[PDB]
């Protein structure tokens, strides 16, 4: 039972604090015997005594997420930001843990994109404003969005299927709807 | 300007910071100030300090940063430069291949990218594969998990034929073409 990732888990009974929180996930560091670890996590529990912990949100969505690495387009994929381990650019890789698992290389903060498996189709059920969104995988996410919006706290959870019956304000022509790694334009109402 | 300086670097005094598989990582001064700079482009470089190991090109297949660390060993292909977030909300400005932001520069481990198929032609070597790919470039590599091959992947586009050497057929290396991977068998 070689324990070293651990440290990062009774964080309810250690010196803590927050470096960062991001859209999908936490950055912070403990202290034990006068070292110090680095932790990120996509789970908000036990860290409500740690400082900076004030923006702490209720909990984090595990919608499978990837940087976005074109920047152009930006405007139009991005569902928040997330944080990520990378290499150290002056060679100093320290000795981190993400998600419960031990690593060596620094902490990266990136904007994110929808990423996974998800089938968009049009249903026969209701109208031509209604869609069906299907996913293999345990947890998909979807969002709607006018390129440029700040609406990256609306990324939709969803387990196998769902379906979505536009509004009227999203039946202009420039909502695009995101699932996984697709993007599909949204027609105007008339 | 935002990408004049830093287009610039031949006339300039400039710094390389890192150098990446697939980019490199440098700033130049002009006039007192410093601006960062991203580039996939290594020409013009040369009078740069710490230019010993500037290749000469930079293969431009399309990679994407390994997210889940486990599968790293597998897939990894080598490192690259991105743009990222000041994690202390201190954003400076960056040039990334001659598109101007502000942020941080990131160095992740990378991964091949992209749609490939993997179609086993009919040929008269056993060991030649066909792949397929409608991307204007796109890579592959053979590797085994763990393997240090940075640099050997290859580009192709449209199409390429692949000629499996024999060392290939033990039935630990793998074939990553784009988001794909293909485990090369054992044969005898
Ligand atoms: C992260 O890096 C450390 C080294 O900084 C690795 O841990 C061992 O560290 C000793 C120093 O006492 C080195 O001599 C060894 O080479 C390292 N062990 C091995 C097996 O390589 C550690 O393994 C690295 N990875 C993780 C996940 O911690
Ligand atoms: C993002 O980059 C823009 C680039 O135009 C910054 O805008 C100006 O940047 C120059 C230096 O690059 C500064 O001297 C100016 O004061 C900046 N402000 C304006 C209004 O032009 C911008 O500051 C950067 N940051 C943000 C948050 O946009
Ligand atoms: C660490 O402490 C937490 C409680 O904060 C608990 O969930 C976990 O089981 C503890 N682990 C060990 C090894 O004591
Ligand atoms: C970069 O360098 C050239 C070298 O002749 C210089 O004249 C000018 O400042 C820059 N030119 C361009 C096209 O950016």
């Amino acid at each position: 039972v070689s324990d070293l990732p651990n440290n990062c888990l009774n964080a309810s009974s250690l010196k803590c604090e927050i470096k960062g929180i991001s859209t999908y996930n936490v950055y912070y560091q403990v202290e034990n015997n006068g070292v110090i670890y680095s932790c990120v996590s996509d789970s908000a529990e036990g860290l409500e005594k740690c400082d900076n912990s004030l923006n702490l949100p209720k909990r984090f969505s595990k919608v499978p997420v990837i940087p976005i690495t074109k920047l152009d387009n930006k405007r139009h994929f991005s569902v928040g930001t997330k944080f990520f381990i990378s290499e150290s650019l002056t060679q100093d890789n320290y000795p981190i843990t993400y998600n419960s698992y031990p690593t060596n290389g620094t902490v990266c903060l990136q904007t994110v994109k929808l990423s996974g498996d998800c089938k968009i189709t049009k249903s026969n059920f209701a109208n031509p404003y209604t869609v069906s969104i299907t996913s293999p995988e345990k947890i998909m996410g979807y969002l709607i969005k006018k390129p440029g919006e700040n609406v990256e706290h609306k990324v939709i959870s969803f387990s196998g299927s769902a379906s979505i019956t536009f509004t009227e304000e999203m039946l202009d022509g420039e909502h695009n709807l995101l699932c996984g790694d697709k993007s599909a334009k949204i027609p105007k109402t008339n």
